[PDB]
């Protein structure tokens, strides 16, 4: 496994860059090198963000994935279009859990109901340059119960439910119509686990 | 099986402001876009973290069913784990008139040590699409695992990085257990586990 701990870094500092609705911040610190001395110090620059929670939607019963559609400005430069197919998501407010946040917007961004819940992953999904981490769960749905346009306007968010089969949204992943990490992850690990996920609640 | 609904057509970017230039940048895009039951929605902005894009590289050995994966300091991961010290792939920027597959290829001799055969892509993929632009497109490249040793990396540049070798399961379990976590890694090992057996099959005809 890994070589050093927090034992072997010293964060002497961190500056506010920028302070708006996220932050930028310059951390300034000193770690252990594996030649065994130590660095000068080193300024990195980090998005601040907070973190988040992300829920795929399965039916078990019918082997069916709920998915979301919305605009991601951010998408623009390097996609076909900034309209996105991604998972149920939202950042994590200070004493909420990853669960409670799921659910709210599991209701809010697809009018689902969740059942039983399962973790997939917690990753960070750009460390060089964001601390963001998203943890990952699945959630017990109704496919049936999923459609129609969904979002809180006074947010500007403006979401349209897509429902699939579960070979279907792994194709679209294989295609490149999926690909963002949250919806890529989530999706993967669901072609490596439905067999024993769909036993567990069938 | 439509898809997505709209496309560029259905969205003006009406401008972009630059908040903050350092080593990366953050960019306020002002935007307005079509809305699903009808109608443009009004004037909306979003802060995007700019940071360019990357090309990652998975080396994997198919003779050996092994991969190489490079340690180093992230310091952005402190807060939310055990260690900053994350494993990881080979990785790096993609600067303008470059290729992700000369990007890998350098990066791979840069950071590990390894001359790289045969690549095929993996996937590409956003990183974030909320809050940054950065895209990463995954290569998994050919590399012979018994080479793979030592300390790596461009001191000049702060960059100080040690090279595992483990074994495709071993990685795997590590996903699964949360000891590599990070989404390239993630992805990148998820994708081997569900293609390695046609892969090795590929690689070593
Ligand atoms: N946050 C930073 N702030 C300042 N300088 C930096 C930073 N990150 C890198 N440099 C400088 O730039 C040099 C070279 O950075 P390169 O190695 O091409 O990129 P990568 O591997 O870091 O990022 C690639 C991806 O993997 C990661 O997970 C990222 O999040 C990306 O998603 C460093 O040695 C520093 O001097
Ligand atoms: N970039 C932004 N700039 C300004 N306001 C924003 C921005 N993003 C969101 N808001 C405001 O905050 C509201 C709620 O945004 P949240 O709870 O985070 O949900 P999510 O699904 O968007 O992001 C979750 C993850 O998915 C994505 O990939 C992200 O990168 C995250 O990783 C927006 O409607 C705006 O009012
Ligand atoms: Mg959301
Ligand atoms: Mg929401
Ligand atoms: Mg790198
Ligand atoms: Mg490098």
């Amino acid at each position: 496994g890994i070589t050093f701990s927090k034992n072997d870094v010293e964060i002497i500092a961190r500056e506010t860059l920028y302070r708006g609705f996220f932050s930028l911040d310059l951390y300034r610190f000193r770690h252990r090198l594996f030649n065994g001395g130590m660095s000068g110090e080193i300024t990195r620059e980090i998005f601040e963000r907070g973190h988040a929670a992300v829920l795929l939607p399965f039916d078990p019963v019918r082997d069916e994935v709920v998915l979301v559609e919305q605009i991601r400005i951010a998408a623009y430069d390097t996609s076909e279009s900034p309209w996105l197919l991604e998972m149920v998501a939202g950042m994590i407010e200070a004493g909420e859990t990853v669960e409670d946040v799921a659910r709210r917007e599991a209701l809010e961004e697809a009018g689902l109901e969740v059942g039983r819940t399962k973790p997939i992953l917690s990753y960070l999904a750009s460390p060089g340059g964001t601390s963001e981490r998203l943890s990952i769960l699945v959630g017990e749905v109704d496919a049936s119960t999923a459609k129609g346009i969904h979002g809180l306007a006074e947010e500007n968010e403006d979401i349209r439910v897509h429902v699939v089969s579960r070979e279907q949204a792994y194709q679209w992943v294989e295609e490149g119509k999926i690909d963002n990490a949250a919806s890529v992850i989530a999706l993967q690990w669901l072609q490596l686990h439905y067999h024993n996920l769909r036993n567990e609640w069938t």
